[PDB]
């Protein structure tokens, strides 16, 4: 058995907002979880946030995990952004909620109960986990059956 928890992300959209949705494959215990699900109205971003966000609300104990994703916007938020949001209260320069705050809070609690290590691959040289997850993620756009509540043109 392994001794590091594995997590692999992807999401997918086909317009902005359009149908998208995420590819999520976790290594835990001794299984391979495998979530998949597809939102009739959303975003790129939004989808790739939902991958990582699944994965961790599916652990029930404090793991040390490591997640690979070529997800862009996470590693984005993830480097750059979340650390100053904090300290703004979650907000943006000219005051207002930051886009997409609904989703960061809730992969912020997440990600507040364990010890994460963040693999950051390109989109052409993934492992095979991250390979699967873009074709579930392609699958689930294509036959959507759940609302994305927290989408807003606005913010």
């Amino acid at each position: 058995m392994l001794k590091q928890v594995e997590i692999f992300t992807n999401g997918s959209c086909l317009g902005n907002p359009g149908p998208g949705g995420y590819g999520a494959i976790l290594r835990y215990r001794g299984r391979e979880k495998t979530f998949s699900a597809g939102y009739t109205r959303t975003t790129n971003n939004r989808m790739e946030l939902m991958a990582a966000i699944v994965a961790l609300e599916a652990l029930k104990e404090h793991c040390e995990v490591i997640l690979s994703t070529d997800s862009q916007y996470v590693r984005q938020g993830i480097t750059q952004w979340i650390h100053n949001w904090k300290k703004r209260g979650w907000k943006t320069a000219d005051k207002k909620p930051v886009k997409n705050v609904d989703l960061w809070q809730r992969l912020d609690a997440a990600l507040g109960q364990h010890q994460i290590k963040w693999e950051w691959v390109k989109g052409h040289a993934g492992h095979p986990e991250n390979e699967r997850c873009d074709e579930l993620a392609r699958a689930a756009a294509m036959n959507p059956t759940l609302e994305d509540t927290g989408y807003q043109v606005e913010v």
